[PDB]
């Protein structure tokens, strides 16, 4: 019944969960002022960068030395860390004395002699070792070596210090707050540790946080560790209506007023005087005691944490409480007993549950940052009061976890402290560099020098001969088909042409509509049409009545139904093209299983399908490449253009060839388009010392393996293929994705053109790239994102600088042929790739430029078709 009176008269002390997500927003709201630019220099919480990039991921190893500086004593570590998958890590330490004698040089040039001492003890003077520095305050900190001590640079005067000597010699210096080493301990041994805590005679935490929240450091990309410093929360007020009078007294009789006053709520310094202004003013108020007062009780620090833990410890408390209490000097009865033994709880569960509050903010925090639902989380945890206070870990985890419903977090204890903390960091900032390097050693293969890319260009250009003349045109991987488009045009054409464009189980029909004269140009009229199931299972003499009634279709929604016109055709499926009219369907693809086709002239096969609709009768005037109808296109635009490139789920490109070159067409007089099949270069072997493992093993899991070698190389969903191959390489080798393999990320395709293009145009915090990610179901960290941005722009590049090699060739090829030196040449380009990449386009410009520079080449997009250059050839074979 005590009890009640005490509880009754503590009300303001017992925090309901309401008032603690209450202050856990606030919290949030502080944390966001400290690392704001313009909210900082005024923030209570200063949320200190700590310049620590990435907690451990268990394979750290080396040896580190550290020191940790208190004041009057001091250790100097040696910390051995072996990666054999125990994470045990060795240790040896050294306390050292600083008497009072011991200016600032005299006082480092003590600490470098102890430490000279220790690695002479400890057999390592010879070894040049990276040293972590642990203090329990903060500095002004600018980098992972610098601390400001607030009167100058600690580790400018440590590596003085160590000059001066000439015995040893120091490798990278690391200055980390004690919540930092705690984080860093424990996540070496749990790798979802991102908050180290202390709650101690001292209370601070840290935590991991993102470089878009964090302002006061430049960049977006990636974490870094940020020391709160959380016990100057309310310093400005903000927790003034949780604080008490017992609160307010504290403080006023403190060596610092105003200051640390989250911490004086929280943490074991202040935890029993708070225990003893309440019996003194309950006892003054005739309360307790009977009214009556010791000299002791009076005294400030007489009432002790350690009271507090042993109160609240054994089973009997209120015995303990009894002694506790005469040895205060005073006179207890039982309700005297009672009331002193529930104070201390009430006292010792606000501190439990203030940091629970504030906690749950960081573990918020975290979670939104991640982006994901659900949580899981180990807190680092460290300081005499979590550890020794009997119940309060207990009631910590219990209020915590309340508040964070959304979060399974572990608790781990660290034991060994700060010293193996610092230590840590430059472990893993030794990792950072091994495994940096470890992935570039796997890029500098796709990342090919200039005179690499004229041996590339070399290289087409013996194939490109190899293919035209009549001996090897058999064995040449590069086939340089005639296409039988011997002209271009002129200012002349006019008329209408249907263009028909069939490949997949979609063609579309396209009316073409020609202004001839300067200005003028072209519009479209397409109409889409779907092939049935059916119909492409059946026979081809279904397979073209089909298309011709689309055609009939058309002609009629254009308002034309019943005029009779030229047509071009393109017809994508491996063909041999004996005559601009006549070619051979040699294997159906694509999933068209039609009869009666596959040897067969496709003309006739259309011809004698226009023959039987009883009204139709169209005129079809030529057979087309998808590339040679691209070249055409822009030909319209630019009397200049000789060229076509396609760069899309695939590529291609042809040029105007001389046909004296040309050998499997009777006669030398004129020019003939040259349709290359490009994306065959390579299957002879020609570019087998330029293929990566990763190359290698797309080529082996395609449908068409050994062929379209450099197809595969420059473009399509081959590209992802070589990015996902790249990233699970390195997710093996426990380079990415903390070295586990999703299914997801075994899914073949998952890395597609578009994604590519979007990963590699985004800038900054990565958000867009992190995002994708997540889409396609992978881990999404932010180091992750950097990495995985690298590899797509490296394949990216290495795809734009193969293209510019081998487009290289043809404008040298087309330059060699006329004995000419110096060429403006134009190229018609088209294809998903190149319009919608960022950087694809201008490095293959620059490749251009780089290794023909006596060719002078633009580039125009064409687009549209494709499709629609089958009806502008038409144009040019009415020509005559
Ligand atoms: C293991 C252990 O550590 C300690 S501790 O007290 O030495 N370290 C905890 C935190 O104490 C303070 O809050 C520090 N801030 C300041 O002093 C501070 C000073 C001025 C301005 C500002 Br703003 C902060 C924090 O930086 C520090 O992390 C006790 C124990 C134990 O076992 O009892
Ligand atoms: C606008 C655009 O066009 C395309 S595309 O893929 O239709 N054209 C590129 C090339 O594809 C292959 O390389 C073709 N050769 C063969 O398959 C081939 C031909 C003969 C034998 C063997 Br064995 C293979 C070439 O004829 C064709 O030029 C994609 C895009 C886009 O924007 O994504």
């Amino acid at each position: 019944d005590q009890v009640q009176k005490v509880d009754q008269y503590l009300y303001h002390m017992r925090l309901s969960d309401e008032t603690l997500l209450e202050i856990s927003k606030r919290f949030r709201k502080e944390m966001e002022k400290g690392l704001g630019a313009t909210t900082h220099p005024t923030a209570a919480v200063k949320m200190l960068p700590t310049f620590v990039r990435s907690t451990p991921d268990g394979t750290e190893h080396g040896e580190f030395l550290a020191l940790d500086l208190g004041g009057t004593n001091f250790r100097v570590l040696w910390v051995k860390v072996t990666d054999n998958g125990l994470q045990k890590v060795e240790m040896e330490n050294q306390i050292y004395a600083i008497p009072e004698d011991i200016s600032g040089t005299q006082l480092f040039d003590h600490i470098a002699e102890c430490l000279a001492n220790f690695m002479d003890k400890l057999q390592i003077k010879d070894k040049k070792l990276p040293l972590g520095f642990t203090f329990s305050f903060p500095c002004h900190q600018t980098k992972l070596d610098e601390s400001f001590l607030v009167g100058r640079d600690v580790v400018a005067l440590i590596r003085k210090a160590i000059q001066r000597r000439g015995d040893f010699d120091i490798d990278i210096v690391a200055v980390v707050n004690d919540t930092v080493g705690t984080m860093m301990t424990c996540g070496y041994d749990d790798h979802n540790c991102e908050i180290g805590l202390i709650v101690g005679t001292g209370s601070n935490a840290c935590y991991m946080e993102e470089m878009r929240h964090i302002d006061m450091v430049e960049g977006d990309e990636g974490r870094m560790c940020i020391n709160m410093e959380w016990g100057a929360f309310g310093d400005d007020g903000s927790l003034n209506d949780i604080r008490t009078e017992f609160d307010q007294e504290i403080d006023m009789g403190s060596l610092n007023p105003g200051k640390q006053l989250f911490e004086k709520m929280i943490s074991g310094m202040y935890m029993g005087e708070l225990v003893r202004l309440i019996l003194v003013k309950m006892a003054k108020e005739e309360l307790l005691f009977g009214g009556k007062l010791s000299p002791e009780l009076l005294n400030t620090g007489r009432f002790e944490t350690k009271d507090i833990s042993d109160i609240e410890g054994e089973k009997d408390g209120i015995r303990k409480a009894r002694e506790v209490l005469m040895r205060l000097g005073l006179d207890p009865t039982q309700e005297d007993c009672v009331a002193t033994h529930r104070i201390c709880q009430i006292v010792s569960t606000r501190s439990a549950s203030l940091c629970a509050a504030t906690l749950a903010a960081v573990l918020q925090r975290i979670k939104e940052n991640k982006g994901e639902e659900r949580l899981r989380s180990t807190i680092g945890v460290d300081g005499s009061v979590y550890k020794k206070h009997p119940h309060f870990a207990k009631r910590l985890h219990k209020t915590v976890r309340r508040l964070v419903p959304g979060c399974d977090v572990r608790f781990l204890r660290s034991e060994d402290g700060s010293g193996k903390g610092a230590a840590m960091v430059t472990a893993v900032a030794y990792r950072l560099a091994d495994q940096h390097r470890a992935r570039q050693k796997t890029l500098e293969h796709l990342q090919l020098s200039h005179d690499q890319l004229l041996e590339v260009k070399r290289r087409m250009k013996v194939e490109m001969e190899r293919g035209l003349s009549k001996e090897t045109h058999a064995s040449a991987p590069v086939k340089m088909l005639p296409t039988y488009v011997c002209a271009t045009p002129d200012g002349t054409e006019k008329g209408d042409f249907l263009a028909l464009d069939l490949g997949g189980t979609n063609f579309r029909v396209l009316l073409v509509r020609v202004r001839n004269g300067k200005w003028g140009g072209v519009e479209m009229h397409n109409k889409i049409y779907a092939i049935p199931q059916e119909v492409m299972h059946g026979t081809g003499d279904e397979l073209f009545d089909h298309i011709v009634q689309c055609i009939a279709d058309f002609l009629e929604y254009m308002g034309m139904k019943g005029v009779s016109l030229p047509l071009g055709f393109t017809f994508s499926f491996p063909c041999q093209q004996n005559s601009l009219d006549e070619s051979i369907l040699l294997k159906w693809t694509k999933g068209f299983k039609a009869s009666g086709c596959e040897g067969e002239d496709v003309v006739t096969l259309l011809k004698e399908a226009i023959h039987r609709r009883e009204e139709f009768d169209l005129d079809v005037v030529a057979v087309v490449n998808d590339t040679v109808g691209t070249m055409m296109t822009c030909g319209f635009e630019d009397p200049h253009c000789e060229v076509g490139l396609i760069v899309g789920t695939g590529s291609n490109a042809c040029y105007m060839e001389e046909m004296r070159n040309v050998e499997l067409v009777e006669g030398e007089e004129g020019r003939m388009c040259v349709n290359m099949e490009w994306g065959a270069f390579g299957d002879n072997g020609c570019l087998d010392d330029f293929r990566t493992e990763f190359d290698v093993a797309v080529d082996e899991l395609s449908l068409n393996p050994g062929k379209q070698r450099f197809e595969k190389m420059i473009s399509g969903m081959y590209l992802g293929e070589i990015v996902r191959n790249i990233l699970i390489d390195f997710t093996k080798r426990g380079l990415l994705f903390r070295g586990r393999i999703s299914e997801r990320l075994k899914t073949r395709g998952i890395f597609e053109t578009k994604f590519l293009s979007q990963i590699e145009s985004d800038c900054l915090a990565l958000l867009q790239v992190r995002a994708i990610l997540q889409h396609l179901g992978l881990e999404s960290t932010c180091d992750d994102s950097i990495i995985v941005k690298e590899v797509c722009t490296v394949v990216a590049r290495r795809a734009a600088q193969l293209c510019g090699a081998g487009m290289a060739a043809v404008v040298d090829r087309i330059r060699e042929n006329r004995g000419l030196d110096a060429l403006k040449v134009t190229v018609g380009v088209d294809g998903t790739l190149y319009k919608l990449h960022p950087h694809f386009a201008k490095v293959m410009h620059e490749t251009v430029k780089d290794l023909a520079p006596k060719c002078d080449v633009s580039f125009l997009q064409s687009e549209d078709g494709s499709g629609k250059g089958a009806a502008l050839i038409t144009a040019v074979a009415c020509r005559i």
